[PDB]
């Protein structure tokens, strides 16, 4: 009477539908051989270096072709609004960029995840996490990416580990005598968009679930650098087991799963439902970041088993910079996922001087309604979290707001490493939200009257901002590497290098583009579509 | 300039703090062989059957000694309620009759779920998941637990396993040759309890933090059957990452991790803030279910790395069914985790209601206490819980009437599990009353449902709800289904929809058994002040 029935069962389980690139010679790191009648592959360990760095340097200049097809399909569908075009062209000029090996395509490269699948007789020595983390201590040393990774000294004092270590290494059992892996370079915007929630059987109807989505995708809001890839997951084993699986979703990692499921309980993809997540995401309004119909690139909805008394239910996205590759090692070598490297061929305001008194931008900023497209030419003084907390505790002691949090417009943002030869390494904004409790206080003292990041805000800022005579203004979200090669002429560290990245800086650039999201009157571009 | 860091470094890898018994003659399921040079070990996979048969057998009889203890300090403390130690004496007494190894200690024998870490030179065949799920299979159906499992025929088309398959196997790769376990046995009230928020830097000085923990442990309330093993993790490398962790934390799984961090990022164990998680707990006033100091056993707190955008928080508890087993493969055979099998040894006023009356005239005597009052029932009880609920409501949309047995006797959330041979019940104990809120407005309007039992604090719809209509929700003790179905329970018959499993509706009789007035028909609920 007994059946066992994994609870995946992918009719691809080794990723057939993938493109992989031999890695050349890479036939030399392993060796097939014959053990007690069974076939087992020696592997060299230094393969699991030599693959991670490859992987966790070429995530950061190509992408996917849904992906991108994804972008050329809001720039040529005829019901995008002006604003969906204007951002899917953007980001994808900034693939184009990215694709040239030297700029990130984000200034977040992102926590460096490994999903690992060693087979019982793939024999490596033993040391693959030390081996995986020299590999990825590599590509982020000597490249030009971002060291992101904030370590705890105990509770409160932290500091940057300087080399984007620790990964994340999940590394499993499985059959057989193969390695196979998937890598996420993924990033700390669109990590934070992964929530939990915790249901019930009422839940479980057309309608209830149906309003359940449209409540819960509008929470998402624009913070994750859309068009997103939208994962929902519904069931699971346990919570960590519903957020696994509604992350590997979101990498397209359980797109040959089964559509049907059975009185043993497997998971499935929902097809029908995916089409009515990709249906409120349209009809949100909500757009690519700023208004219209490319909220969302595709969906992926997979139903699990669920012990009677729960309903763990997990949503989560793949963002702007949605970076994984699939690889394996085998008896011919290493094998690595290849990703479009000539992004090219998916290709079919006002102007506002910061050089003034700030009263003086303050003052023109006055004269147009949110969802007016600004261009920025002067200085920005950039400051993120642990700066704004620091600034925040020295004024708990009395001290002044600091002279350079009054006299420009505040970038919330953290720079990738700058190359050689050139002003700046990849310099794209960070999640405004983050910084909301800040706004009120850093006004009625003086200082931050104009800030500039990605993301809808709370009504906190919005009534700060009407009563001190603020602005918040919304960068694009996602192309940090055409704006650091456009845009951005020269970057200088002002307070607080300890910080690494999230130091203090001052920055002047040109041409700088964004919308006008917060007002000086109460009024949001952003409260119709995310009420 | 290199150096690795494993973000977890226990000085107790191995739990060589944990006692462990070998099953007997087991040497011969493993035979220890070279190959290249290198150590490794075949193991037959029907060793896997045979220790996760033996451990989601023994699990649900036995408690570990830390356990057990907090129930003792909850009997012992001067600082305990009355309450606390009312509720402590019933969960201890519980366990001394799960440990005569017929009646599981919960009614809810869990999802069973494995955490393995299988040497790099451990060589099983590699059909473990299989050879696992088989002994779990024999657990469930050779033994008087429940089948908890609920598969997804569709979207919303759902039918029970009718074995407690599948399990949640989680097989890691690591270096070595021997093969080593944590088998948990989770409870679905506590599962639920396991909560994710995406949190900032604002959060992390002393005063938000506090703030913040005072905050989120209310919301626990008691609805997975405290006192509580209450884990809190702060940061993570991703959020799944960061809930994985809170649940080892909960069945304390890292406890021998290091007290301090460093400049790599490692994981550590916080001391201080895991007093100041018990003080907030104690001074709560939640208490061990019904008010007190009681509200937690211990708390762990763990301090993670993170993406400097980002601060996963994770929270969970481990319930009064705190069931995880310990086990390792090596060359000398299957060593198991020993659990207590003497709980008696941590072993140092009611209004009687007549259920066997009119419901009408059981409403008028409930009507004359005060909420927190403890009762005594004594009679028949409908059994029917969330898709019983579910159905029936269904029924109504589509025009038929509130089904007449919802209108004659208190409605009492529960599913049992398998009766044993020659017993009148299995364990029988209440499941979470706020999971079936959204139906009691609609069933009093209708004439049915005025009394409810079950365990947890409500929402404020079922206050509202019992005051326009005049009902009552009596709490349960939450927790001691074994003693419930040896003391309580006298006659079991299922009544409707047999085609759900421990979820059909149930006629029981009960008797002598204790319940606390937790909503009256006044407007007024028991825990008002402390969950607030
Ligand atoms: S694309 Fe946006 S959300 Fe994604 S990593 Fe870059 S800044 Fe963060
Ligand atoms: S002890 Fe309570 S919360 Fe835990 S499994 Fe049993 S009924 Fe659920």
């Amino acid at each position: 009477d007994f059946h066992f029935s994994a609870i995946f069962q992918p009719t691809d389980p080794h990723h057939h539908q993938t493109e992989f690139a031999k890695v050349e010679g890479s036939e030399k790191y392993v060796e097939e051989v014959e053990v007690f009648g069974r076939q087992a592959l020696k592997v060299n360990p230094e393969a699991l270096t030599i693959l991670a760095h490859r992987a966790f340097s070429d995530v950061h200049h190509f992408f996917r072709k849904d992906h991108l097809e994804g972008w050329r399909r809001a720039i040529e569908d005829p019901e995008a609004s002006d604003n969906d075009r204007y951002v899917a062209t953007t980001l994808l000029k900034n693939a184009c960029i990215a694709a040239g090996r030297v700029l990130p395509s984000c200034q977040d490269t992102g926590t460096a995840i490994v999903l690992g699948k060693r087979g019982e007789l793939c024999w490596t020595g033993g040391e693959d996490e030390k081996y995986l983390s020299k590999g990825i201590w590599n590509a982020y040393r000597y490249h030009n990416l971002r060291y992101s990774q904030t370590a705890a000294l105990d509770m409160f004092k932290e500091c940057n580990t300087g080399d984007n270590l620790p990964a994340q290494l999940d590394l499993l059992a499985v059959p057989g005598s193969d390695y196979e892996f998937l890598f996420i370079a993924k990033g700390g915007g669109s990590a934070n968009k992964a929530y939990l929630y915790q249901e019930t059987k009422a839940l479980l109807n057309p309608k209830s679930l149906r309003a359940f989505i449209e409540e819960k995708l509008k929470t998402l809001g624009t913070a994750a650098c859309p068009p997103y890839h939208i994962a929902l997951v519904i069931g699971g084993t346990s919570a960590e087991m519903t957020m696994k699986t509604v992350k590997l979703a979101s990498c397209r990692y359980y797109d040959s799963l089964p559509t049907t499921g059975d009185k043993y309980g497997r998971a499935f993809r929902d097809p029908e439902w995916e089409k009515i997540v990709m249906e409120v995401a349209q009809k949100s309004g909500i757009g690519a970041q700023f208004g219209g119909k490319y909220f969302a690139h595709q969906a992926r909805v997979i139903r699990l088993p669920r012990h009677g008394a729960s309903c763990p239910v997990g949503l989560a996205v793949s963002c702007s910079a949605d970076r994984q590759i699939l690889a394996h090692i085998n008896k011919s070598g290493i094998y690595i996922e290849q990703l479009e490297q000539n992004p090219a061929q998916y290709l079919p305001s006002v102007k506002v001087d910061l050089k003034r008194p700030i009263d003086k931008v303050r003052q023109q900023l006055s004269q147009y309604p949110v969802g007016t497209r600004v261009m920025l030419n002067g200085t920005l003084i950039v400051a993120r979290d642990i700066a704004h907390a620091k600034i925040k505790e020295m004024m708990d002691n009395g001290e002044p707001l600091p002279e350079y949090m009054k006299t420009s417009p505040i970038y919330y943002a953290g720079p990738a490493k700058t190359p050689e030869g050139y002003a700046s390494g990849s310099f794209g904004p960070t999640t405004a939200g983050r910084m909301d409790s800040y706004v009120d206080l850093f006004q009625s003292h003086g200082g931050s009257y104009i800030t500039l990041a990605k993301g809808n805000r709370s009504k906190q800022v919005t009534d700060a901002c009407k009563k001190h005579g603020g602005f918040y203004l919304g960068s694009i979200g996602g192309p940090a590497a055409i704006l650091a090669k456009d845009s951005i002429k020269q970057v200088t560290c002002l307070a607080f290098p300890e910080l690494g990245m999230e130091a203090v800086w001052k920055i002047e650039v040109e041409d700088f583009p964004a919308f006008i999201v917060v007002d000086d009157k109460g009024n949001d571009m952003y409260s119709k579509t995310l009420a």
